[PDB]
């Protein structure tokens, strides 16, 4: 009924606590004064607690918020605390809110585009469905939102930055290239959704840590990281060149290829994480393919490359070392 802001908790055991309200800013949320009730929602941003169930009716996490000895600014969580406590992180909800934030405003910010759209052409609210499922070790995006499991032994919460731009990005991309989600496409859908992870972290902080999941990895588990974008192969399972993939190589393996090249390219002389980015973005939007092949994705992103008046010889270099063909991109 009338927007309002909350304070409260972040983070987790491994990465830190930090405070909504001071280290970052304050969440944007919701009040309806006839119920004393706040909810966890924005114009832009939803966060659903599934309450470790499978299934919701999408309604945003409410919480009572009254005023308090000394907009209005409320403490968040149901003991209105500022927490939401599961598996070693503060408030795996506060953080989704923000996640959601950061996201939608690094497209507006770097790309002047929204992150989601409805068919009808009208911008698209991130929902982000948080506490989902008993035990849940993934995320996902299942076509219409984002979905962010608790965690168990060897995660804490899927909610960070990263994680929330990957998966904001599989529906960004589901929405511009089309990439379908199964051989050469689904790793390149996959390694574009960990190209945004990075390009979140960078807009967010400045500093990103070319890898997926550190900060949500628990130490006991022995992994630094899910994924490395540096050198793919470190994870056992992904691939460094377009020359070791196969049919059938899962797209969070074959996630290498791209995720090498985006790395190779952040890093030549005279380019950055936000060129090669810029690359990447223009390409799902104006020249990828549903059904792409890396060699046509390469393509595209030389066509893309010219378009951004950037260096095509740094492309070119950057393709040959994953083992991209480019011969017949003319
Ligand atoms: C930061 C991440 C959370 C992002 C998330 C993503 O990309 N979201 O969009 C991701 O990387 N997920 C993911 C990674 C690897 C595989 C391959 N794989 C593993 C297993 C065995 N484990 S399992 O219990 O069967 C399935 C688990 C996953 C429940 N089977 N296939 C499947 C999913
Ligand atoms: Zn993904």
């Amino acid at each position: 009924k009338v927007q309002a802001k909350g304070m409260g908790f972040g983070g987790n055991r491994k990465i830190g606590e930090y405070q909504f309200g001071k280290d970052l800013p304050l969440l944007e949320i919701t009040r309806d004064s006839s119920v004393e009730m706040c909810f966890m929602e924005n114009t832009d941003v939803k966060v659903v607690d599934m309450g470790h169930k499978y299934y919701s009716n999408n309604k945003p996490m409410q919480f009572t918020c009254k005023e308090t000895p000394d907009t209005k600014t409320y403490y968040t969580g149901y003991s209105a605390d500022g927490y939401d406590r599961d598996n070693g992180a503060a408030s795996p909800t506060n953080d989704a809110l923000y996640a959601g934030y950061v996201i939608k405003h690094m497209y507006h910010d770097w790309y002047g585009v929204e992150a989601l759209t409805k068919s009808d052409g009208s911008p698209m609210q991130l929902v982000m469905r948080v506490h989902y499922g008993q035990g849940y070790e993934n995320a996902y995006w299942d076509g219409k939102q984002m979905t962010f499991g608790d965690g168990d032994t060897m995660m804490y919460p899927l909610v960070s930055l990263g994680v929330g731009g990957h998966e904001v990005s599989h529906g960004f991309t589901e929405q511009h290239s089309g990439l379908e989600y199964f051989g050469q496409s689904g790793g390149m859908n996959e390694s574009f959704s960990d190209m945004a992870a990075q390009a979140a972290e960078y807009y967010s902080v400045g500093k990103n840590s070319w890898q997926i999941g550190p900060e949500i990895m628990k130490e006991d588990s022995g992994y630094d990281a899910l994924r490395y974008m540096d050198k793919p192969s470190r994870d056992g399972m992904s691939i460094d060149v377009a020359d070791d993939y196969y049919g059938g190589l899962d797209v969070h393996y074959s996630s290498g290829v791209y995720n090498h090249l985006f790395y190779i390219l952040a890093n030549q002389p005279n380019w950055n994480l936000r060129m090669a980015f810029d690359v990447m973005v223009k390409a799902n939007m104006d020249y990828w393919t549903p059904y792409s092949t890396f060699d046509e994705g390469g393509c595209g992103m030389l066509s893309a490359a010219k378009d951004l008046g950037y260096n095509l010889d740094d492309i070119k270099k950057s393709l040959s070392e994953v083992t991209i063909n480019y011969q017949s991109c003319y």
